[PDB]
């Protein structure tokens, strides 16, 4: 449905207005959110963010997708992963988390269909 608000962000913890839970790492999109457990894809800081990590977001319907790659971006992001999104007409924003949530919510403020995945730590 609509894009929620990321209420709060601190090391290893994030808050999304609308969720009965504050996760560690998370996924957000018009309609809701969800815990982002790398194990579901066995994702590590390398190869890094996998298309499988953000597909569930893409299949929800977003114009822009924001990737929170951590507080130091120690987690890389495959270029094939970004092109993958762009190949779907999606605007991609790759940022350090603290700054990543700032773009996300801003977009949320101007009512854009935005989604994303965030790494609350490094």
């Amino acid at each position: 449905s609509t894009s929620p608000e990321i209420a709060s962000l601190s090391w290893g913890q994030m808050k999304v207005k609308g969720s009965n839970t504050t996760y560690k790492d998370c996924k957000v999109w018009p309609g809701g959110s969800r815990t982002w457990d790398w194990r579901e894809t066995g994702t590590e800081h390398s190869p890094g963010v996998q298309p499988a990590d953000v597909k569930e977001v893409v299949e929800k319907g977003v114009q822009t997708l924001v990737i929170g790659r951590g507080m130091s971006e120690a987690l890389k992001v495959p270029s094939s992963t970004v092109e993958y999104l762009k190949k779907h007409g999606i605007d991609v924003r790759v940022l350090q988390t603290e700054q990543a949530v700032k773009e996300y919510n801003a977009l949320v403020a101007q009512g854009v269909r935005v989604g994303g995945v965030f790494h609350s730590t490094c």
